[PDB]
Order: structure tokens, then sequence, then C-alpha cells
């Protein structure tokens, strides 16, 4: 209805292979820092980032397995593996910092697991094999 399909350019196609996923964990992650202070909705956005990288860990794998080349079909498997350890230290200290909300380690360790699993993520999204 109305399509880009050799219409203006060749074609419209956008994303990668992991962008819907992504981008969800990638804004989440966010609103951990932004609900930081409720400690009911902050642990909701980890389970959402948990949610979202089970997606990511199971389809990275078979996504892998897709490619025809030994070393990135590694690198991706790892990508995967470092991902869903990102989550899980990310979850775990979203956890601690918002049912104990005023603590500061449970707070830095949030920022630097949130971080790193915001990294994590984003590498993921780069490597998502496309074509």
């Amino acid at each position: 209805g109305i399509d880009p399909f050799t219409a203006h350019a060749t074609g419209a196609g956008p994303a990668g292979r992991y962008d819907q996923a992504t981008d969800t964990i990638l804004t989440v992650t966010e609103n951990i820092f932004s609900s930081m202070g409720d400690a009911g909705e902050m642990v909701r956005q980890a389970r959402i980032l948990a949610q979202a990288t089970s997606d990511l860990v199971n389809a990275i794998k078979a996504d892998a397995e897709g490619e025809s080349d030994l070393e990135n079909s590694r690198k991706l498997l790892s990508a995967a593996k470092i991902l869903a350890d990102a989550t899980a230290k990310m979850v775990e200290a979203a956890k601690g910092a918002a049912a104990h909300p005023d603590s500061e380690e449970q707070q830095q360790r949030l920022r630097e697991a949130a971080e790193g699993l915001r990294m994590a993520t984003n590498a993921a999204a780069q490597n998502a094999i496309k074509k």
C-alpha cells in the first residue's frame, strides 16, 4: 500500500538482525536510571531487560549457526554469553539498588552493571548478522 519499493529509492530496508530486541534493551536500560528511587519500578525495568535479553541470547545462538564463518559464529556465541551475563549482573544490581534505595554500593554496582549491559547489548546490536 504505497510502497517505497523501487519508487523513490531502492527499497527501504531498516534495522539489522537484533535491532528490535536491542532497541528495547538499550531504551529500558535508561529507564532504570530514570526510575532510580522507586524500588518496585526499578526492578520492573530490570525484569524487562532480562526478558528482552533472553530473546537475544537464544536468537544470537541460532543466528550464529546460520553464519558461514567459524570466527564470526564464535564471536556471536561469545557476544550472547557476554550479554546474558551483563544482564544477570545488571539485574541483580538493579534489585539491590532498588530494594535498598539509599545504599551507595548498590547504586554504584548498578551504574557499572547497567552500563556494562548497555555496552554488551549495543555491541550485540552492531554485530547483528544482516544480509
